[PDB]
């Protein structure tokens, strides 16, 4: 399953983002959603 909407990712179920956003960890230490423009 994704990571909700609002939800910021996180390794605990790892990053993905719902349908609408996709999100952005990578190999940073910053990771969040990202919706579509």
């Amino acid at each position: 399953g994704c990571l909700g909407e609002g939800e910021k990712c996180a390794d605990w179920s790892g990053p993905s983002c719902c349908d609408g956003f996709y999100c952005s960890c990578r190999s940073m230490p910053y990771c969040r959603c990202r919706n579509n423009s």
